[PDB]
């Protein structure tokens, strides 16, 4: 269901600005930011900018005094067009180009990730400008195993690169908590034998993103998710300073989709509905994101009929629902994305020159 | 992109180079040349069919100049389609607009610029050139799983145009990209025949044009059909119809897949489990996207090519697991900088690109177009 208000909102902000549409709320952005704050308590919250790197998303979240996570250039660039002072910020990407790391420094983020030594070799140059933070795994494409974390920072020691800490990423949308517990235990040990191995004690564990959100099948709230989470990072020595980068649980619930149909026929026993958006657009994570979002319509009335939801391209991968009951919409009507605020837009591409859903800031 | 009107084998190996060098990576690099060359070769292999390049596969302006130069027509699917022919000066009767389901918008757009062949496939489209039945001829599409309606459905479209005063200008079909079997062609022109007729003995207006669509197959990894052969079923199929009929098709992957090269330099490397891998500057949210949004697969080298010959993985630049180009391919060993080139890479690749991460796009670097 969505509320006369919500209703009267997405029916308004169509008026002004056409369709396709991606209604931002700020509200729900500052919502969810505080709601991770207060169940992971003195964590520095990192907003990764990968799922969602939108200007007014940076100026809401850094007036509620929330970090940055940054993965290249573009995304300095934008911080840095936004005045998000460098301290602030991380750099994640585990594999640069000397550029990438130059173009951070220049902006002036100092922190910056390697899981091998190939990676560590680019840091030699630099040595008195980084603090490296060694991302472990324990999927297949980045992380080193624990046993050559400590290889690389030994390896850092004789090249007297510094070494911030370890960091990890479970997978986005975790929707078990007991990951992130068994990779902070993990974290914890590789930590010990740093320091009874005569190198320098970490001082960070980066616990990544992947906190997940509701989309067609509701997730468990964000204080009971965290709350193992908690408790396994209160045996990590207190001087042990912790970060996390979420994306995903900020950005997601805080966009909704508006599409309106463009046509539609009669195929096979259903109606095809072919909407302005797609595949191609906001529901690329259906391809790269492997989504499903809740769709609803603001017409509720009269048999439900069983249908599909295309997009705007002429390609047949462009489907959205290949088998969704709706009522009957005419030609206009509009479609409606929840929880659409992640990998949506982001990956979105140009094909066949369709214009991209413009996104509309609520409650800035 | 941009263009260069001035300037494995020995040649493409130092032209890759060179670019690299003064471009910097990814690159697409686009030969006019071939352009040109695999116009011609359709263009010989279906004898007066009217090619009408798609330009959804490969939105290029150089491309549009080339062929324009050559004696193509166009096929157009939206304003923004239609935005780049018109500002490359093709002239709007050189132009079908062939999205069945178009906003009025869209209708006034290609109208605007003077683009006045439309598709439908059904009658809630058709219903949508009340306000335009003096200024547009539609072709009806038919299919054989998104669009298209049935030969009965067809004739239900056509008399309904004709109580309402819209002009038909014909029929057409697209039996599906890559299609490495003629006789899908040959099944529809053949149903086609049948409602042409029809609509004859119905004592409609007889329709004018055939429009046999796109689908054309190329050479990925493994070989298709020849050109020749594969068209010499159709031609057989198309001189059953009356010679006043004309033929139209809609080539895209055909002629432009061929004429680009892709070009990724290695931005660094690990071994992971066995393993090299290299994480390229390119991937799946680039110029590979066609790994994922056209099921593809690309012939792969090195400019390498050289001794002992490691289990390797190539991955894209972007930190999603997703974004892998090849898993255990066997590469000599390469340094971080060394090119990994991509053949076959014209055809829904970097039509289909994304901003993720804000990685920047391969650029493309237009050759020999004069
Ligand atoms: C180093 C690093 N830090 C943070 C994130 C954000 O994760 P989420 O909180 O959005 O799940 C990510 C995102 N990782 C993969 C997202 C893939 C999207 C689905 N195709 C990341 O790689
Ligand atoms: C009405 C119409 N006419 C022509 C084309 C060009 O077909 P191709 O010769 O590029 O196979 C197309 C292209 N369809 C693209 C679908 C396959 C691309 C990969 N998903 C089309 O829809």
């Amino acid at each position: 269901v969505l509320s006369a208000e919500e209703i009267h909102l997405i029916e308004a902000s169509v008026e002004q600005f056409g369709a396709p549409l991606l209604l931002l709320d700020c509200d729900v952005i500052r919502q969810q930011y505080r709601a991770l704050k207060n169940a992971l308590p003195n964590v520095t919250l990192h907003y990764a900018l990968k799922p969602l790197p939108h200007p007014v998303v940076v100026r809401t979240l850094l007036a509620e005094g929330a970090s940055f996570d940054l993965a290249t250039t573009g995304e300095v660039e934008l911080v840095a067009s936004e005045g998000v002072p460098a301290d602030l910020t991380i750099h994640t990407h585990p594999i640069k180009r000397d550029a990438d790391i130059r173009d951070a420094l220049a902006y002036g983020c100092n922190v910056f990730v390697v899981d091998n030594l190939n990676e560590l070799e680019k840091f030699k140059a630099y040595r008195d400008d980084v603090e490296l933070l060694v991302r472990l795994s324990f999927s297949k494409k980045f992380g080193c195993s624990p046993e050559q974390a400590l290889v690389i920072i030994e390896t850092a020691k004789e090249w007297n690169i510094r070494i911030k800490g370890l960091s990890f990423h479970v997978g986005s949308q975790t929707t078990n908590p007991n990951k992130y517990v068994e990779a902070i235990h993990t974290c914890r040990h590789v930590m010990e034998q740093v320091v009874e191995r005569g190198l320098p004690a970490l001082s960070t564990l980066d616990i990544g993103g992947g906190f997940p959100v509701n989309y067609t099948q509701q997730v468990m709230p964000i204080d009971q998710f965290c709350a193992p989470i908690n408790e396994a990072l209160s045996l990590l020595p207190e001087t042990v300073h912790v970060l996390a980068e979420p994306g995903r649980f900020i950005c997601a619930p805080a966009v909704t989709s508006v599409a309106s149909v463009m046509g539609q026929a009669e195929r096979e026993g259903q109606i095809w509905y072919y909407l302005d958006d797609g595949i191609y657009g906001s529901f690329s994570g259906l391809m790269f994101d492997d989504a499903r979002y809740p769709l609803t319509t603001i017409k509720q009335g009269g048999e439900l009929i069983p249908s599909v939801l295309s997009g705007p391209t002429c390609d047949s991968v462009d489907v959205i629902a290949e088998n969704i009951l709706l009522p009957k919409l005419n030609n206009g009507d509009l479609v409606i994305g929840r929880t659409m605020g992640a990998y949506t837009s982001a990956t979105a591409t140009d094909f066949n020159f369709f214009k991209r859903a413009q996104t509309i800031a609520l409650n800035e």
